[PDB]
């Protein structure tokens, strides 16, 4: 009889829409956390030190010191033993460390503790871990917000983000910042459970609309947050400092947005959840109908589409978060990108929800895999002759992407007897982070051909848009 308390004392109004901002506005800089992993550990321009430069004609001391790679470039991992003056067979592997490019970025994860060359493997594991560890934080946090409350675990998980967030910025060896970005990654999952919850929670049964979408515009935006700030600020150290300081001013004032009134009836705190109602309904003005609360009226108020669904979240999870964390490869200027993900994304899913939305939601659904699976796919076969193609493509095709777990969520998940979309929603979503711990580890196969990464994160979201189309 919830509903009816809710209807008493407000709904839409002034409050919903202050809690609103208030707790969206979070949502760009966890974004900017989860993105942050393309900044801070970029792989630079590396060759091996030599003697005869960097001190104790330079192109000609260049070829000379350092035999040739495949690439129109010198060879990264390789040094002459001695100068081989011949040039107007014996080599060996770098030993006095490396140099590095200083042009576009000053100091990178990559820069200061030299995961090139041999350790390679290292720098795709981070993200692996880093997902991981937003998977066990999401699954640990749902038995853990109906014994301690609603509130105090967005705020207690807002300060673990900014103390975890800080101190992994200041760790000299590298499982330390590991196991720190692991704990910041579970508290963010954290965090947006909560927030996501809350903000179904207040709402009234108009909170399927606005509520749900307005927290996606967060992550799009943030994107471009996220790629200004990386523009400001181009150290590493000082990058995740200025990223997690906010959090703890988000901590200091999220002490006195009130907690959902719902969860409070369901144990038996009836004295805070009518204080709850009362401040709500003075906030709202709606000072007239709160007089009939006088608490015994709360005492009276205490197959295959599922495998479809389950495929459909992992081929999104895996192509998008295996393919957004290397945008150097997709093009250059890097700021640019990872900027144009929101500005693209929220134009192309406006327009092809309302264009496909009256042809039908199956077709809808199923032209939403295959058009940036191929989009993707298309980008292998371009050369390098024209950059503007090589790269705009990659754009669109991970802006299209973007509108699945969008058009899956509102328009789908009602492929069930229709009782509670709540319960396929999550069960959906687990998939979607299950399938993102299986991603960057796919380019670990950047030796036996550089192409194959690409070809898989192309070849698997077209495969589960076919087999969408097999629903009877
Ligand atoms: O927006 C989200 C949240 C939603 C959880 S949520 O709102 C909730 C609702 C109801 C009950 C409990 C919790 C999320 O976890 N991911 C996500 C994280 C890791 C891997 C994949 C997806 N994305 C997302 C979607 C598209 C693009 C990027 C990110």
């Amino acid at each position: 009889a919830f509903p009816e308390l809710l209807d008493r004392v407000g709904g839409r109004g002034r409050f919903q829409l202050l809690q609103a901002v208030a707790l969206v506005t979070p949502i760009l800089w966890v974004t900017t956390q989860s993105m942050l992993e393309n900044f801070s550990a970029a792989v630079p321009h590396h060759r091996c030190w030599v003697p005869l430069l960097d001190n104790s004609g330079r192109d000609v001391l260049l070829a000379v010191s350092i035999p040739p790679g495949p690439d129109q470039r010198p060879h990264q991992c390789l040094r002459f033993r001695q100068p081989q003056w011949q040039l107007i067979a014996d080599t060996e592997p770098c030993e006095d460390g490396w140099v590095y490019d200083h042009s576009t970025f000053r100091s990178t994860i990559v820069t200061t503790w030299d995961l090139v060359c041999d350790s390679q493997a290292l720098r795709p594991m981070a993200q692996s871990i880093f997902l991981a560890g937003i998977l066990v934080g999401a699954a640990v946090c749902g038995h853990a917000s109906d014994r301690f409350g609603r509130r105090r675990v967005l705020t207690w998980s807002y300060l673990l983000v900014s103390v975890s967030g800080t101190i992994a910025a200041l760790m000299p060896t590298f499982p330390l910042y590991c196991l720190f970005r692991f704990l910041v990654a579970s508290a963010v999952a954290g965090v947006m459970m909560n927030t996501a919850s809350l903000l179904m929670e207040w709402t009234s049964a108009q909170a399927g609309p606005l509520m749900m979408t307005l927290n996606a515009l967060g992550f799009s935006f943030g994107q471009v947050l996220t790629g200004s700030v990386a523009y400001g600020v181009r150290s590493w150290r000082m990058l995740q400092l200025a990223v997690s300081a906010p959090f703890f001013l988000f901590f200091v004032y999220s002490w006195w947005l009130p907690e959902s009134a719902r969860w409070l009836i369901t144990v038996g705190r009836l004295d805070q959840s009518l204080r709850e109602l009362q401040r709500v309904a003075a906030v709202n003005r709606r000072k007239a109908e709160a007089d009939t609360l006088t608490v015994e009226v709360l005492r009276s108020a205490m197959r295959l589409r599922t495998f479809i669904s389950m495929l459909c979240w992992f081929a999104f999870g895996f192509t998008f978060f295996g393919l957004a964390l290397d945008l150097q490869a997709l093009g250059s200027n890097i700021f640019l990108l990872q900027a144009l993900i929101g500005i693209v994304d929220l134009p192309v899913k406006m327009g092809s929800l309302l264009l496909l939305s009256r042809l039908g939601r199956r077709l809808c659904q199923a032209s939403s895999l295959v058009l940036p699976g191929l989009c993707i796919l298309a980008n292998i076969l371009v050369p390098r002759e024209m950059g503007i193609l090589r790269s705009s493509l990659a754009v669109l095709g991970l802006g299209s992407l973007g509108a699945a777990f969008t058009c899956v969520t509102i328009f789908s998940s009602e492929l069930f007897p229709t009782v509670i979309r709540m319960t396929a929603v999550g069960l959906g979503q687990v998939a979607a982070r299950g399938g993102a711990m299986l991603g960057p580890l796919v380019r670990l196969l950047g030796v036996y051909g550089s192409w194959l990464p690409l070809l898989v994160y192309g070849v698997v979201p077209v495969l589960s848009g076919l087999a969408a189309l097999l629903l009877p």
